[PDB]
């Protein structure tokens, strides 16, 4: 088997069904104490759960599930009937995904789309009906984080007042994308520094509201 399909077994039994708090507990000990893996982790956590509760999102997307361990953060905090769209390309981890959202109980909460953000985001309209993001979490190709705010503003996906969040500004590392939203007008930047997760390495997300053109 692979690392990804030993997290999952791993919260099946020692996490509660049902229970998210215990999933990311579960989690972030295997993690810790057996294999390294690219979830966010509980130090970025935490900025990540203290923003969601600032703003109350209502609509979520998500680029780059993993594992579930971001989507079961967030869709935690959402409100009753507020609702989580996670893009995950790897249909391995698609499926990972959304056995950790079951598991969780969070299942009614979330879509998992497993294809490319370049792809679905065009569609996300019409197929998932969507109109406007309240809020962006950028978790995939590092590569891909400004390219995808581009195409999200070109499709008509933001609005005023959508944050986007960015893990790995710092590790690996998304210089394009910060130089972009910290220069330009249309976006209010601030840097969280924290760690990357399970490291002591330095890492940070990145909050970039948007502001309309
Ligand atoms: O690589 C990382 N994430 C991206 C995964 C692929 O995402 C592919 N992907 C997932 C949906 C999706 C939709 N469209 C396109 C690509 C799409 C990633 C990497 C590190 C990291 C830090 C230090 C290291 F020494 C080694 C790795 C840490 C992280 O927290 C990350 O998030
Ligand atoms: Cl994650
Ligand atoms: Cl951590
Ligand atoms: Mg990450």
């Amino acid at each position: 088997d692979t690392k990804e399909q030993r997290i999952l077994r791993y919260v099946q039994q020692n996490a509660k069904p049902g229970d998210p708090q215990s999933v990311l507990e579960a989690i972030d000990t295997y993690c810790t104490q057996k294999e390294w893996a690219m979830n966010v982790g509980d130090a970025k956590g935490q900025i990540m759960d203290a923003v969601i509760r600032e703003y109350s999102p209502s609509l979520v997307l998500e680029l780059g599930a993993y594992c579930g361990y971001s989507a079961v953060r967030m869709a935690r905090l959402l409100q009753p009937g507020a609702r989580l769209l996670t893009m995950e390309i790897n249909p391995d981890c698609a499926a990972i995904t959304q056995q950790m959202l079951n598991f969780a109980g969070l299942q009614d909460k979330v879509t998992i789309l497993n294809g490319a953000s370049q792809d679905l985001i065009p569609q996300l309209k019409k197929k998932y009906d969507v109109d406007t993001l309240d809020m962006v979490f950028l978790d995939h190709w590092k590569d891909r984080y400004l390219p995808d705010t581009l195409l999200l503003e070109k499709c008509g996906l933001l609005r005023k007042g959508t944050v986007l969040l960015a893990d790995n500004v710092i590790v690996p590392g998304t210089p394009d994308f910060l130089a972009y939203v910290r220069g330009s007008s249309s976006f209010e930047c601030t840097h969280y520094s924290s760690y990357l997760e399970y490291m002591k390495v330095v890492d940070g997300l990145e909050k970039a509201i948007y502001q309309g053109p």
